[PDB]
DNA sequence: CCTAAGCGGCAATCC
DNA sequence: GGGATTGCCGCCTAG
């Protein structure tokens, strides 16, 4: 579902089977909450409001990744920091973290890249369908519910999963 | 001047 | 009370 989404590319998996091959200095596992109107749920959050008072309804992957303290102040984590990101598999984007404590984990330009590849990947698993808010059940019916954030000897470059079953 | 959403931060919550 | 945390809302500014 990424592929004709401007600013993802395709990366080889030969490409993809080296980079992950390699032990990261850097590792972090990045809870998917189950949040109703922030997180992966944005959508079901309020749509946003205009000057006029029209509230304009948010994208169906429109998400974040909110990403605790306990994680933000761990060393080597891309505080405020615009970087790439290359997925389990196979895809590459931009992504940036921003907010108070950097607590926002997205992807950049295009808050929907990043939901297209989360929301996507558990779509095409069959864990959800359009317009349903993402539960405890969904992410146990997929199989999982953390992302892993790895870093790569390049530092602006960094590994992303969420392999399921 | 509008338009729009990227992403910066308001404010609800907890102790 | 208000510092700490972050779920959530919409300001801000590019185009």
């Amino acid at each position: 579902h990424l592929e004709n989404c401007l600013g993802v590319q395709k990366i080889a998996p030969e490409q993809i089977r080296q980079l992950f091959a390699q032990t990261s200095e850097y590792h972090f596992s990045i809870p998917a909450k189950t949040e109703e109107k922030s997180n992966l749920n944005v959508f079901f959050g309020e749509g946003r409001r205009d000057k006029r008072g029209f509230v304009k309804p948010r994208p169906w992957y429109e998400v974040e990744l909110i990403v605790s303290k306990d994680i933000t102040s761990q060393e080597g984590y891309p505080v405020l920091k615009s970087f790439t990101v290359i997925t389990d598999d196979g895809w590459q984007f931009q992504c940036k973290t921003s907010g108070d404590y950097s607590k926002n984990f997205r992807s950049e330009n295009d808050l929907k890249t990043l939901g297209k590849w989360i929301k996507g990947r558990l779509e095409s698993h069959g864990c959800l369908q359009n317009n349903e808010k993402i539960t405890h059940e969904t992410l146990r019916e997929y199989g999982n519910d953390h992302f892993e954030l790895r870093s790569t000897d390049n530092p602006d470059v960094w590994l992303l999963s969420f392999k399921g079953k």
